[PDB]
């Protein structure tokens, strides 16, 4: 079974990738390297032992896409070629909508053209704006969205459901993923992206090593306990493993939908206080004014994953932390 | 004051075309004729006695639309160029989002890059889904569309809200046109798409000059009073005018909203009855299944466009269907 992992030296998709060939998978990965080092694969490559086969390019380069499909069998698809972050998209939607709606075409396309017809989508918790309850289940409705990235996952959903409308030979995973943190155990893999992070846990893993200055904790004001921010934060590890579980046990056309999460939600606050405990020196953080698109507090029911998959994700944040300053400690400067 | 005119050959924008060159703006056209003829411009030319300068090409293609605005000084968009079939859109969905949403990604990234900031998008009464209230409001809800071309209308609607947002500079003018008919007094210019015509009125006009053998019911079991599908047709030279009212009267940053319709719904069976009064003789038509994708009633209060653009639509049913017939009677294979 040959998996192709578009985004495949990314953060979520190199965990993955470990995953997948630990279990015996055949992978194939396809990045532009736009948030992600080549590195990355050879790190995956160092941990399991296996090959990963690296195209270096855009997934909405058509001939190069045509070439991947052409030259591989390929099985399942895993799609987490994107852009990421809620506050950039308010600011570039252009970028987002081109980058994210436009791989998402081009793939669908030369998948269809090939009949390969099994795709797991990276979609977020973004898709359900401000919930309209929580625990959020797959039953919460959809939309409200705030943000042209969170927009942009909804819309996508929307694009795979009417390809199994016109094709209901399809098989669609749409995988709601909440907030992945850590590190492989190794920690010769972690995350690390280009710029200045714009996730959270890598930026508090740079302070707590001393190669960024302050935490900025954006908003204090949020209806929430302590005001700032809440998530649920799953390990990557347990993340990745969730891919490994869908393709292991989903076998047959339809759309299904997952929230991937622990159901456990912490704030910012608690998140700087779970690294200060890791790393056993205060963190330096300061309060900031809102992120745009960023809504108060989103947790996950995480039950349909667990008696369809088999699935569930136990790692804690103590394990998130501990791993992410692993690997930041033993790679500073990332890869 | 000088209008690019995207799908600029089709069947409202030749419409359009005429109506602003006889204000006195120049006219640029692209097209690829995916559903119109090139000879449709030397009929706008030959009614107006004006120029539309000719591009033939894709609006996804950013190098013929960089020569667009590199060799032109545009001050306003009008987006037509788009895939417009309900019920084709659901079994092609692929097509419908590519070619919508990604022609309208490459036009606003090459606007940008240009400074020009001012937009007419062609939108539609399909993103209301199954109406929420009637007749439709510009404060009836969105949403609950049922079909990838309606779909795609308030993806791109979003988008273009996304721009705003991002470079509130902008003018965004969002027309939710309901159904346009008939054609201009001349004669020499009309609907005249490629292939089978999709949209109801060709294809009657088509029934009752010989060229086609019998009108296509598409569904009798809807919640309306003859179970035929009931919508606001609209005079395609009024509608023309609703969008040189835009021109006219917006000259200030914005997003600003319209339903442009009539207010007046017929059924399928009362159009074809038009046509019949029209042509002096029954028009063969038959009962058949349901089209994937069609709501059963859709009208529209244009109130605010009255009252905000000072234009109301008031060519009545007959006067559509007369002028539809007078086209097609003299131009029976279209051009
Ligand atoms: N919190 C999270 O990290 C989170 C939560 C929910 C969903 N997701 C989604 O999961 C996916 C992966 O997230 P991640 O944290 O691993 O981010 P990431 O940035 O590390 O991984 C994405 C990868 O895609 C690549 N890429 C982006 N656009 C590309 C293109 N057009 N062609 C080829 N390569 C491209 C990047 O270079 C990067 O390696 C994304 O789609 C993301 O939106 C992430
Ligand atoms: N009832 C209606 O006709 C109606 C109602 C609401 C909205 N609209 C919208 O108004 C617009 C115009 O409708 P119309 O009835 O004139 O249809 P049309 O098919 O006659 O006009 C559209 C034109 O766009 C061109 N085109 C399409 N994709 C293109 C691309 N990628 N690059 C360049 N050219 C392209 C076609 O060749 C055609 O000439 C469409 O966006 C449509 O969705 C139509
Ligand atoms: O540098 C940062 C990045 C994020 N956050 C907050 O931390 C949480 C998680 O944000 P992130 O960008 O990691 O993920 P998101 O929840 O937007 O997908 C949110 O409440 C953000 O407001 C923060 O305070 N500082
Ligand atoms: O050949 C046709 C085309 C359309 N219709 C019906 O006529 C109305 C207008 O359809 P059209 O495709 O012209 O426009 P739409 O309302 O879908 O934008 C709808 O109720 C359709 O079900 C029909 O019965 N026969
Ligand atoms: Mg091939
Ligand atoms: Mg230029």
């Amino acid at each position: 079974t040959t998996v192709l992992v578009t985004g495949g030296a990314g953060f979520i998709a190199t965990h993955t990738d470990i995953e997948l060939l630990n279990k015996g998978y055949d992978v194939i990965s396809v990045d532009n390297y736009g948030n992600s080092s080549p590195v990355a694969l050879e790190r995956v490559e160092q941990i399991t032992g296996k090959p990963v086969k690296r195209y270096d390019g855009d997934v909405r380069d058509e001939a190069l896409m045509e070439r991947v499909f052409a030259e591989n069998n390929i099985d399942w698809v895993i799609h987490f070629a994107g852009l990421k972050a809620v506050g950039e998209s308010v600011a570039k939607p252009i970028e987002y909508y081109d980058n994210n709606l436009y791989s998402t075409l081009v793939l669908l396309k030369v998948m269809k053209k090939h009949n390969v017809k099994k795709i797991i989508f990276s979609s977020s918790a973004t898709v359900y704006g401000t919930p309209k309850e929580l625990p959020i289940t797959e039953e919460t409705p959809t939309g409200g969205t705030t943000n042209p990235y969170g927009t942009s996952k909804l819309f996508q959903e929307q694009i795979l459901r009417d390809v199994h409308v016109a094709d209901p030979s399809w098989t669609i995973v749409l995988l709601r993923y909440f907030n992945p943190v850590g590190a492989h155990e190794s920690g010769l893999l972690g995350e690390d992206p280009k710029g200045i992070p714009a996730n959270l846990t890598p930026y508090v893993a740079k302070v707590a090593v001393g190669e960024l200055k302050e935490v900025q904790v954006y908003g204090d004001d949020y209806d929430t306990p302590d005001g700032t921010g809440v998530r649920d934060y799953i390990h990557v590890v347990d993340l990745a493993k969730g891919h490994v579980a869908v393709i292991d046990h989903i076998d047959k056309e339809g759309v299904f939908v997952y929230n991937l999460g622990t159901g456990h939600g912490y704030s910012v606050l608690e998140v700087i206080k779970a690294y200060e405990k890791a790393a056993g020196h205060p963190i330096p953080y300061a309060i900031k004014p809102r992120r745009p698109g960023d809504i108060a507090a989103c947790y996950a029911d995480a039950s349909k994953a667990e008696k369809e998959l088999g699935w569930k994700a136990e790692l804690t944040i103590d394990d998130m932390a501990a791993s992410s300053l692993n690997w930041q400690t033993k790679n500073p400067n990332g890869f």
